[PDB]
């Protein structure tokens, strides 16, 4: 016997798997496998349209790439252009139908159901398309009904998943040319503020950390010294080494550092704070400004000294070549324990070339 | 015909996915399993880490309702993460009767399973009550119920995800913002505070509810060139002379430079904040004596809050200005420092100005 609640239970499933999935591309496989199997049609496509290329595209199969469509031609541009529906008894009598892709397959296209995609403001952005219905010998009002509330769905969830990477990507990069600040008194540079954060992200990913604080250590580490804000400018832009008083000084960018982040609630915050102040803690208890040894520096701070020390170690700095891998690794296992975690220093060399290879592609 | 609880589930979902406040999430949810289960009422229980409890809101967006997270229904399930299904409420010992007391109400069938996060902790309860039939929860019911608990589950993490980054980024935006604390007197609190005004600003004056969020957090980057300004100039314990004070007006330009290296929209606008803050409408202003719409929209909505705040914030011998005397100056500087048009905007609007002034000292 049948389950009368059985299409529900499968769309509330889909439906879960959809609000889980940030990447667009395989949002979009998911409601394309929704609507097989709620239309009962054999295929389905969506076709979004790209403002730049001036066309409609979609993905043809998992994993491949963006096929553009004619968006003045055929079916889905009709939809497309009008926002109207178009419902197909026979695509092989309608001339907006090409037959290329069914001839060069042994397939053979017979009924097509289109409806348009609205966004919040009621424009047309897409078609939400099924081909070759099951069950019946055409797609009816009732499919069209659904075909409808099945569009207003893929409408929100494709908004929503761009309007999250919006809001993602306006977040790093505030991070980053907030974090580089200091440009105008200090030489570090805006891609030494970024790469850290990616070190740092691998270290945290390859030692076992929750996705979130892979995360949150990516965007953290890149803030850790902002404090040099507060230096002031006869210590910060003296053209050599500095004296005790001055040193003295250059040490608190770690306390303002932390002064600056940590009036926080947020996890981010809370963790750029301690970084702030951490990363120039050692794991030996002989650096500054507290000389907190071991686990008494976060594992943050410990990933992050990890990650800037590598970071400046291979760039130029004046009188001093960037060092090589081979250095660089000799380095490392020579610092183990000392300057460096050793769980975390081992990592860090067992990854040591997707490390070089984001100093080589980010200049 | 069986397709009814189909579209009724994807209209609930659309709206799900638009919802960006959890609250409201919550509302769509319940309100979908009353549909779905052809039940009378539904309630989500979650969990507060900090105080122990589970807690609830009701319609129409009043407060949450703290419930003890051990004796109860819900707190039966939440503690053992066993599904309960009671038949009759008045005749089982865990049910609390003061609800339907106060509100009216005869709570008869009550069906209560846990909600999970994706590590697979017990987050909360997802409860119905009062099946249509006026008859029990079958074996059927429970399994769709686990199913919509499952979607609860997914969407409710979403919520919370989303709500996390938004507030992030405020913290962010609000803190970094402050780097200048060492060397400036500008507050913390007067950073946040021009955002809002031009928050309010935007809105009055039309623009995308995008566009409104967006001023809200460009505008308080404005005055981070100030990071560049030679401590020789910034810490300067005398008035500035001229040449002094040409290098001051650089901030605009330094901020420019920190901000520009965008692909955000967000980046792009507080860029152009940072240069256009001293504009001024006649075109009277610096760094480049920009005039009337030659500055943007966001520059022009920005200088409108800055000197709000400033008017409105004592220090020694002078006084803060009341309504009426800002009030005055803005009319007095309609087109010439300001925008005619957002002026008026603003003045329509300047005892929403002054209730953010109180309620963020
Ligand atoms: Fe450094
Ligand atoms: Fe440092
Ligand atoms: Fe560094
Ligand atoms: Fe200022
Ligand atoms: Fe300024
Ligand atoms: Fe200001």
């Amino acid at each position: 016997y049948q389950d009368p609640e059985r299409k529900l239970k499968i769309l509330l499933d889909y439906s879960s798997k959809i609000a889980n999935e940030k990447d667009l591309r395989n949002v979009l496989l998911f409601l394309t496998d929704l609507a097989k199997e709620i239309m009962e049609a054999d295929r389905a496509s969506i076709f979004l349209y790209d403002d730049q290329k001036k066309t409609l595209w979609t993905i043809v199969a998992h994993g491949v790439d963006r096929i553009e469509i004619d968006a003045d031609k055929g079916i889905a541009g009709y939809v497309f252009r009008t926002g109207e529906i178009l419902n197909i008894p026979d695509a092989y009598k309608d001339p907006r139908f090409d037959r290329d892709i069914d001839k060069r397959t042994g397939y053979r296209t017979r009924t097509i159901l289109a409806v348009p995609l609205f966004d919040r403001k009621q424009n047309i952005i897409g078609v939400f398309q099924v081909i070759n219905k099951l069950t019946n010998s055409v797609f009816t009002e009732e499919d069209i009904e659904l075909l409808r509330h099945i569009s207003l769905y893929a409408s929100s969830t494709i908004e929503n998943a761009i309007l999250y990477e919006k809001l993602k990507k306006a977040h790093e990069d505030v991070i980053y040319r907030l974090s580089h600040a200091t440009k105008f008194k200090d030489p570090e540079t805006q891609n030494h503020i970024i790469r850290v954060g990616l070190y740092a992200e691998i270290l945290a990913r390859e030692a076992g950390l929750d996705e979130e604080d892979v995360e949150l250590v990516k965007l953290a580490a890149p803030m850790h010294d902002i404090g040099k804000v507060g230096i002031p400018d006869r210590v910060l832009l003296k053209p050599g080494k500095l004296n005790d008083e001055e040193w003295e000084i250059m040490k608190k960018h770690t306390i303002y550092g932390y002064e600056i982040l940590k009036g926080g609630d947020s996890r981010l915050l809370q963790i750029a704070a301690d970084i702030a102040i951490e990363h120039h803690e050692r794991w030996d208890g002989t650096g500054y400004p507290f000389g907190k040894k071991g686990e008494e520096i976060s594992i943050y701070g410990r990933m992050t000294s990890i990650s800037d020390v590598f970071d400046a170690l291979t760039s130029d700095r004046p009188y001093k070549k960037a060092w090589d891998m081979d250095r660089t690794v000799r380095f490392f296992k020579e610092q183990k324990g000392k300057h460096f975690d050793p769980f975390l220093t081992d990592i860090f060399l067992k990854n040591i070339d997707q490390m070089f290879s984001i100093k080589r592609e980010l200049r």
